[PDB]
């Protein structure tokens, strides 16, 4: 999830990957 929460700012290792 790219967006957990709320993290439009931060994407996670594994998002667009």
């Amino acid at each position: 999830k790219c967006t957990s929460d709320q993290d439009e700012q931060f994407i996670p290792k594994g998002c667009s990957k």
